This record gives C-alpha cells, structure tokens and sequence, in this order.
C-alpha cells in the first residue's frame, strides 16, 4: 500500500460444464491467464480460448463465462477448525493440511498442499503474537486476560504487581481494540516492558486473545499467543483453503479434505439462464448437448425478445449428424434468434494438440467471429481455421442444408493455399421474403437500431408534457431519424413522403418504410478463350 | 541435459502441388492418410509391395524435376497381430501379417525376485531385453524394536493403490495416501520416508522410474528389519520400461504371470475390398490435385473417375491418371476409353521396366507407369506439359510405334515414344491428351490447359469473393467491375500467367440482385506444331 | 441458392426467316 512498482461492442456469453469456479455466478473474463485462474480442465476452457483464437483478425471481446454444476466445496472438520476450500467441485479432494506443532517456538505451524498447482508453501510461528518482561526489585509479578463470559472474547488485560493488580486494559473501550495498544502503553510504563514479534506486521485485534491467567512474569520474555486470529490474519487471505473456528485449536496430521463433489449433470438450464438477464450479452453459445436445453435457450431468447432486450443464440448438434437428424433439430427450434450449427471438427488449441470437437463447440466458432464483426456485418465466407472437419457435404448439400436454414462449411482452394469459409449468414427461419428473419446480420442490424428508435421514442414523447403535441410533431421527428440514420449510412434510403401517424387521446400509431442496403450475393461469369496472333 | 553439439549424417532422400496414391502394400494403419515427405520416412511408416515402389518411382521418374509431397492411403483392413498370453492382452503396433512374426516371453529371476521381458521380430533385426521389472524401491527400518513391518493397501473398487503405512509391531509409525493427494508421484515417498528417524528408503539405480503412486500392488506386513525388501509394482514399470520405443504395446484384462517365448497370432491383410470408393472419400479435404489408382480393375477406374467430378463440382478441381493390365491390345484400350470418355482423365498404354534404386531391374504394369507419369506431370511448374518431355524408363513390353502413334493419341490416349539416341533415356512422351471424346476445345482436351485455366479460375473465384460477394454494399454499380477485372487482368499479363488479353472487350449487367460479366482472354501453351519454311534466291 | 461465384437511342427492327424461337413474339 506504500507507492512502489513491481515487475468490441457485441458482449458474449459462453455457458457450459467445466472444473473450478463458484456455482451459479457470471465472471467477466477478459484475458486467457484470467480463465486458467478461474478454471482448470473442461470444454469450456477450450470454447474461452477458442473465442479469442477463431481468427486472427476478428476476435471476439468480452466474456461472460459460467460453469453449471451443483458443485459443493470440499471440507473436513477435525482439530478446532470448519477447514473449508475455495475451490468447489470433485478436484478439491486432492488437497492435504496439517498443523504441526513446533517446540521452539511453542506454536503451530501450517503447511497447505495441492497437487496441481504444488502450491506446498508453509505458515509459521502462527500465534506468538508478543512478548512481555517486568524490571522492578518485587519478587512477584504476573499477567492475565479475563473474558466475556457470553462470548469468550478477552474483555480485561491485566498486570499485577507486588500480588495485586496494576491496571486494566479496557478490551472493547477504546484503541485497545488492536494488539499494539497495550505493546505502547506497556512501553510508557515505569519497569514494565513490551517487544512486538519480530516475525511480521502482525496487528491482530485484542477481541481474538486466547483464554489465559496467571502467567508469572518479571525475569521472563513470555509471549502472548491469540492463536485463531493469527491463523486468519497470516493465512486465510491466500491460497486455497480458508478456516474458521468451532472447541479449541490444536496440532494434528496431515490429511486430505473430502466431500467435494461436482454433483448431477443439469437438468434444466432456465433458472440459471436468468443471471445473463441484465449484462445485455447479444449473442450467447449455449455448449449444451441436448435438444432439451436448445429449447430452453429458444425459449430464454424469446422471453428476452418479448422484454424488448435483442439476443440470439448460436447452436450445435452431435457428432457426424446426417441431413435428416438436422432437419428434425430445425423443425424443433423452429423460431427465428436462433442460428443451428451443422458439422464437428478439429482445432488447434493452445497446447499444441490435435483437439477433438464437437457441434456443440464448433458452434463457438461462429459466435466469436458474429461478435467481432462490425455491426450489420455480414457472417458470410470468411475464414473459419479449422483443422479437420467432417465435412464431405457437396455444393448441392449446401444448397439443401443453407434452404432449410441450417449454417454449412465449404472446402475451397486458392492458388496452392487452402480455407475453409462459412457460405451463409442464414437462420433457423422459414420464410425467404423476410430477411430481417432470415439473414442473422440483417436481424442485427434491425435489433441495433430499433434498440436505439425505442429509446429516441422515449425521450421525445413520453416527456408527457402535454396530449397537445399533435400527430405531425411526430412525423416531423421520423423524419429527423431516418435523416440522421441516413447520414451514418445505417439505412440505405428512406421515402420522406411515407410517414403517417395518428394520435387518439394518450394512444399513437405509426408507420414508416425503409429501404435497407441491398446484398450482391450471386456473381456469374462467362470466360472465354480465343486465338491470337504474334508477329515479326 | 547438459550443453553438447551433435552432427546426424541424414540419410533422408539418401515443389508447390501435392500428389495423392491409394494402392495396396503390406504396413502402416489402415483407413488413415498419411503425408510422404521423405522416402526414407515411407520405408518406415511402410515396408513393401506396389504403394513403396510406386513411390520410390514418383520421387525418381526424371533426372532433374521430382514430384512434390505425397499423400498416401492403404487399401487393405488389416487387423494388428495379437494374442492373450499370461494375464496381458499383447497387441503389435505393426497391422499386417508381418506382425505374426513377433515373440514374446516372460521369466522371473530368482537373484532379484522380478520379471525378464524379451522382445523378438525378425525383418527389422529387433531382439532386446529388459530386466528387473518391478523392484520400484527399497525400504530398510533401522529402529531397535524387535521386527517392523510395511504394508500397501488397494483401493478395492478399483484395485488402485490407497496407503502405504509403516508398522512397528502393532503401532502405525506414519503413513501417506496414494489416491492422489501430495504423492501424485512417487518422488515424494522417496523424501517422505527417509526423513523420519527410523526409517530409511533406496531407488534402484537401474534409470529414474518415479512412477505415479496409484500403480503400487497389495502387500501387507513384509518385514524390513532382517532384509531391504522392494516395492514391487510390476504392471505400471512395463510402461516406463518399454512404451517409447520397438514394436509392441502391453495391456491388461487380474495377476501378471510369466510364460514361455510365444509367437502372436491374428495379423491379417484381409480379403481385398470389393469396392474402393469408401476410403477414396477421405482425399476429399486434404488438398490434393493429382490421384492416380494402383489397381487395372474397370470398377476402380469408373469409381476414381466419378468421384473426381464430384469434387470439381465442389470447387476442388482434381485430375486422375489411369493405366491397365499388362501390355493391352487396342480393342481392351478402346474398350476402356469408350466405357470412360468423361474429361479430367486420362489414360496410359505402355507397361515398362525400371531399374529400382534397390538393383532391381522391375517389370512394372501400367498403372505404374501412371505413377512415374503424374508424378513428373506434378511436380512441374503450373501451365507447363509432359508434351516431349523424357522419361527415365529402361525398356518398355509393347506394340505401339509410330503410326499406331497416331491412331492411339488421336483417340485420346497417351502412350511413351522411342527415339533412338541423345535425348536422355531414348524415351519421350508424345502428349498430353486427356480421355475426353471432343478433341475441339483445348481446355477440356489437353491436361496442360486444364491444368493452367482450374488454378486461374480459382484464383478469380477467390479474389472476387471478398471484393463483391461478401455483400459490402450494393452502391458500387457495373462500372468499377470493369476497373476491378481489367486491374485483375492486368496483373495476369504481367505476371506471364496468361498469354494477353483485350481491355476494350470487357461487358458487364447487374440487376443488383446478381452482377454478369463477360471477358476474354488469350492462353498460354506449349507449342505442338512447328511449320518453319525455307526460300532462296537461287 | 446461396451466395456464390459461377464461371443507342435509335432502337433497331427486323423481321424474317429464322430456324429458332417462338414466332408471333
């Protein structure tokens, strides 16, 4: 605490079943040494690192990771100690404490371990808070601390002298509330000494004094102890396990901690679903395997829809899925906001290692590339950097598959290089007339800017000065919205002739048109080949 | 380890395109690719038969240019030989009959109480041995009461080790977890034990075991005082012992038990596969452009030939070179081309003889002679031709001569010509036409052509993709398609990647829904005709 | 048919013989 040195805009969701973290909570992970924090082994490690690593170029930004299992952390009581551990699941039986006691310091001594991240450092001296001395010619002199005996927190400090008490020290009536209030005052005194422990910035309250009486003291360097309070305050701020006090504290073996578990795979997702409810996260990746929790998430994402608050949901099926079994996942997630994923893979992770994915990840590929992309943006044929991929499905396939709505993988060949690009920002929806439905960035672009219309809307009419403001205020203000739209290029054109707005006492009615930004999808080409003469 | 220099005298080998061969041949997993970059890596991952010797061919078809990196697949289902023998299931890392040449033994030795393991297979000279299998670590005690014990006890759900604890008569002295906990490995009993007064615990100096703690065996109350008994520990040391290294892997059902020097069994190529198209669809994705089918069976040719017009319908243009039997009459060849005559295919006469870098003086059929052809048409830089270029080839078993040398190539099929001296081997290959019927147009015709305009097209196809396809926006009407393609064009030229091209002949329309365009272009090829005149003045 | 890529004022009449397209049109 002394100065001193030492050596984009489409938020994310990822969800799915991994080691380590508190059950049902969101982080905000922001860096990959931030994930292996939080977590140790699972797909969604992969997905997180993956999210940052689909592309080179694009890259997605922030993400909100949760880990959904019932985990329970693992503990063991035995000594005087609730022994408790941070981290909550199966791994933290792996853990081992043991309180030692060592005789030249007459204390405990602490040694924590935990096999993954060898953790092994020691805490010592763990009481021994001070030491205490008297001078003067009287042959009997002593020390004592008396309690609050509906507590057992120390409420006197007591010197005697000549066999008779010298003074109190009022343990809840003023500065006396931390340890070197007496180490001071004892130092004012006329033959009464005091030395502080020479092992740290100990500073522990007097409320956690050890019960103790009549420690005879004059040609002596007696120590204080306050055992549980040094073990909080030298310990319980790192590492892994943190301890709490029944019952008194004393030495014993070095064993495992037990009972952590991981619990049952979930059943339903929906009321954990809940927690993304107010970070606004856009797109989300459910890594969720069964068509189950796809529903759950349609039905989460239409429940957001209908609060005003745009989402849409990226999804994945199996391993090696045929047309058919697709085809029958579409017909079941039927609505649009959700975009379904076709094939499983390879990706190149962080070790180096030739990793096996699935649907349900490959899907994780696209949501980090929707959600580093520019705004209105168009998914369609860039780069995917997939490894291996089962992939046979032909161009008539992709016709097949893209038509009913359901997002391909091609194989196309540059010069001597190779790719793999994504051939359509297609969704989950039916109708091919309505590509506000049908098209995943034209949704975007519709969402983005009726987030902004609604608000505009807002705070110019429901100002609610007066029922005065009449229906050509309102088609004048349109006007200045589809100008000011315009100017940012966010919509194509607009016919300024074809607003029309009724009012009726509180009630207003609007209608509008809108000419989006026209796509270019299709391309033809007639080559051909002719002679040529060269001459002298 | 330590600083040092090492020197390797590599007898690797003793570039652009890849080249893919599927053909049968006696080693390597089967329904697998795999990438050749070395020869001397396919005589490893490989060991005989046509799928080697036709690449020990394509590496070495011409003095000068070679093929570029291959692709490789075995067309055999060969099971991996076998057996259970003891308590172990043994299983050879080799797949093919070649692996039932394999030995296994076991013997205990009285003087270390631990297994001997040998290890035989003949082709590869390969008879070693390891020893004092188990004997994992000591332990001597050292107190004075009058005998002491230790004992390692299992997890009996899963036979895993659980404590090692320490006895002293009736008294537990200290004891450690072995379920994971802080002895993961076992590195840290090695301190653990010693550390304590009475006690004191020795490795072996036979190489650094340390082995994960979970791999001990049941022992209960085995006296230290009289003797420094091991910790034995005899499954989980195979692995440390063995796994890096030779032929052979070990696996368990149950009690490990020695047993005489045994033969494995079960290592079996397999009946050959009645079809070929389920293991062609894996060249699917792995960027070949070149395939050619080691086999003259009629229903392997029609396979290659549809599924290389279903990947060019798939924007991956591919191209298959095709041979048949030993030394064809006409009536088969024409046979062949009449059941075949689609384009991006192309089909080869001769069956020759080449000397094999081994000494070997092969007589060699003509899906071979494919090989040694695709490979050199391969490996040669784009838009260029195998037309008059030389083959090292010895001799040839044929008819064809020079009028059946217009009768063969003018229906569409290629044959190796014999000029008698100073071109480099006397033989040269007359040109380059593919099985199409029409010989009219050039780019279906003649490979060469092919093979220049497919990597041209894919290259427009690409560059135009992001520029326009990608939907950036409709206002960028007809009139920058014309500067983006002549800019494109321009570049071509240029680059001498095309021959010329007009500027002023170029037409575009656009509905904005879809954009058409209209270009031509003048193409780049190897002379065939040269009609050079001579005139005087008398 | 997803996205992909495939590889004067003074107006002029006539009319006559042809072996090709609908006639009366």
């Amino acid at each position: 605490t002394r100065p001193h040195a030492s050596i984009s805009e489409k938020v994310f969701c990822l969800i799915g079943q991994a080691e380590g973290g508190e059950p049902n909570t969101v982080y905000e992970l922001r860096n990959y040494s931030q994930a292996k924090r939080l977590f140790r082994s699972g797909e969604l490690l992969d997905a997180i690192e993956l999210a940052w690593g689909s592309n080179p170029n694009y890259t997605a930004g922030r993400i909100l990771a949760m880990r959904i299992e019932d985990a329970k952390p693992a503990s063991a009581e035995i000594g005087g100690l609730k022994i408790t551990s941070k981290i909550y699941g199966n791994v933290a039986n792996n853990i081992q404490v043991g309180l030692e006691k060592n005789t030249l310091s007459d204390s405990l001594r602490l040694r924590v371990i935990f096999q993954d991240d060898r953790f092994n450092e020691v805490y010592d001296n763990i009481g021994n808070i001070f030491t205490i001395k008297y001078k003067g010619e009287e042959a009997n002199a002593t020390f004592s601390v008396e309690h609050d005996e509906e507590t057992q927190k120390a409420s006197r400090l007591v010197l005697k002298v000549g066999d008779q008490e010298v003074k109190s020290y009022d343990l809840t009536g003023g500065a006396y509330d931390y340890t070197n209030a007496i180490i001071t005052d004892i130092n004012q005194l006329p033959d009464f000494e005091a030395k502080l422990s020479p092992f740290g910035d100990k500073n522990l309250e007097s409320s956690k004094l050890d019960k103790i009486e009549n420690a005879n003291i004059k040609d002596k360097a007696v120590y204080v102890k306050a055992v549980f309070g040094d073990l909080e305050k030298q310990t319980a701020y790192n590492g892994i396990v943190s301890f709490e006090q029944l019952k008194t504290i004393e030495p014993f073996e070095l064993t495992k901690l037990k009972g952590g578990t991981n619990g049952e795979p979930p059943a339903t997702w929906a009321d954990k679903l809940d927690k993304f409810a107010h970070e606004g996260g856009y797109y989300i990746v459910p890594l969720s395997s069964k068509q189950s929790v796809h529903a759950e998430v349609a039905s989460f994402v239409k429940e957001r829809s209908d609060a005003g608050e745009p989402m849409r949901a990226i999804v994945g099926g199996g391993f090696n899925e045929s047309k058919e079994q697709l085809f029958g996942r579409q017909a079941s997630l039927s609505n649009p906001r959700v975009s379904l994923v076709a094939n499983s893979g390879t990706f190149v992770m962080d070790d180096g290692r030739k990793n096996h994915v699935p649907a349900y990840m490959v899907a994780v590929a696209l949501g980090g590339l929707a959600s580093g992309l520019e705004i209105g943006e168009s998914i369609t044929f860039k780069p995917l950097r997939v490894s291996s991929l089962d992939q046979i499905y032909e161009s008539i396939d992709l016709d097949e598959l893209n038509e009913n709505g359901i997002i391909s993988i091609e194989f196309v060949r540059n010069r001597t290089n190779t790719f793999f690009r994504i051939v359509d920002d297609v969704t989950t929806f039916n109708d091919k007339s309505d590509p506000v439905k049908a098209e995943m960035a034209v949704g975007e672009a519709n969402d983005f800017l009726v987030s902004e219309l609604k608000v505009q809307l807002e705070d110019q009419f429901i100002g609610t000065r007066t029922i005065n403001t009449s229906a050509s205020i309102i088609k004048d203000f349109i006007q200045s919205y589809l100008g000011r739209k315009k100017r940012d290029n966010e919509i194509q054109d607009f016919p300024a002739e074809d607003v029309q707005v009724i009012v009726e006492g509180n009630e207003a009615r609007i209608s509008m048109t809108v000419y989006p930004i026209r796509s270019f999808k299709k391309i033809s080409v007639s080559l051909v080949y002719k002679q040529q003469t060269l001459q002298a």
